[PDB]
């Protein structure tokens, strides 16, 4: 990814951890990012068939890993702000020997706050899987503030309230978008705006409380 | 502290219970299965306190649910050690920083395949925390022979009943036991065969489907 998009990214991400709380970085410390890191990379982990004793013959939740990558950049970006791969990833990652390995050395990393090599092997993952880590982190981006909105931090919120895990309505509203669209340097903030209106539409969100991509950058 | 032979016996019944789930465990398994293993109940046990600061912030811990997953730990060390055949810890565990620090330090033991310092850890922390570690071993030992009897290979078994998760159902089967009643070098056979049949009657397993702890230790 381009030195351009890599800044806007770190933009966002502090300006949802704002969101979260102003103070952010005095309330916050990088062993909060690296625990934050160690679980989500346990939720990839646990989207493969690696139980030799329950449901053997499951299938790998390829949807799924896409969203823990993107909650991983997130908490990577946000660990370097308060701050060699081929060593740790193994490619390609659909076979699971290579998935395994790999994503637990992401907890290593995590646990030595290598948070820009973490950050590194997300990008890495993506390109390798094939998916759009750009459009997805913009959509997660959009989730993770309407959450906020709607009283995750006090409990009046629960991801599965609608019956539904409010993440897999996340990979409809990117599907438009491909990897030049999201990173093209003269029209990005574009189409970064129409994910964002994507997610607030796909959650219902009243347009008065809905933040355009001007807001973030 | 735990005897000798308390261990031992801890470390038979796991061997046991390994077998049931695949006959010739040593040959098919890794010490880095155990090491993934571990790493993945010491997330359930992390998840067992409030530390997300984003997510229900005045949220009290699940201290009955840290039992489950220190007990669940204990399985896969006790696996882990026989495969393979301080700094660490921070007390009180009561405390969530202590907890937090503590249980993160056990994923990276688990990492460098240090499996008996993980099941001292784990013993350590029962003491610490002041519950019975033992019992709820034989009561957790009980239900994964159940599970794999009722079809958790197979993904037929169903693990919640009406909210309820089927490691809640185990609190009930060992309240009544000490430690030294699990523990006597002479008699703890008979207990955990005890705590074995509290585990059977909560699940309603029937009596020809049931083992004893001879069925287990010799
Ligand atoms: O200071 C924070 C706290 C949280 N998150 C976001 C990142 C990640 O995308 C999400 C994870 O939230 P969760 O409550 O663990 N739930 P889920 O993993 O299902 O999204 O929280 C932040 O970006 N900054
Ligand atoms: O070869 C094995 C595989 C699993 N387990 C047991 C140990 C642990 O007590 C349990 C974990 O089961 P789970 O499917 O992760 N579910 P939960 O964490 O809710 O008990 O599996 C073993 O003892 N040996
Ligand atoms: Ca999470
Ligand atoms: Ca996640
Ligand atoms: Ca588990
Ligand atoms: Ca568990
Ligand atoms: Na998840
Ligand atoms: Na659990």
């Amino acid at each position: 990814l381009s030195p351009l998009i890599l800044r806007s990214l770190a933009e966002l991400q502090d300006g949802l951890n704002t969101v979260v709380d102003k103070n952010w970085r005095q309330l916050r410390r990088p062993g909060d990012w690296s625990l934050a890191i160690t679980m989500e990379a346990a939720e990839l982990l646990d989207s493969y068939p690696w139980k030799w004793w329950k449901n053997v013959k499951a299938q790998p939740d390829l949807q799924n890993v896409k969203i823990e990558l993107t909650d991983i950049l997130h908490f990577s970006l946000s660990g370097a702000m308060q701050v060699d791969l081929a060593d740790f990833m193994f490619f390609p990652l659909s076979d699971t020997n290579n998935a395994l390995a790999s994503f637990q050395n992401i907890i290593r990393l995590a646990s030595l706050q290598r948070f820009q090599l973490v950050t590194s092997a997300v990008i890495a993952a993506a390109d390798d899987i094939g998916f759009n880590l750009v459009a997805y982190y913009v959509a997660k981006h959009t989730l993770n503030g309407i959450r906020q909105m709607k009283g995750y931090k006090d409990g009046t919120y629960v991801k599965v309230q609608k019956g539904v895990e409010d993440n897999e309505l996340l990979h409809g509203c990117i599907s438009p978008f491909s990897l030049d669209d999201v990173t093209n340097e003269g029209n990005y903030k574009t189409k970064w705006d129409d994910i964002m209106h994507r997610v607030y539409d796909a959650f219902g969100t009243p347009k008065e409380e809905r933040l355009n991509i001007g807001h973030w950058l």
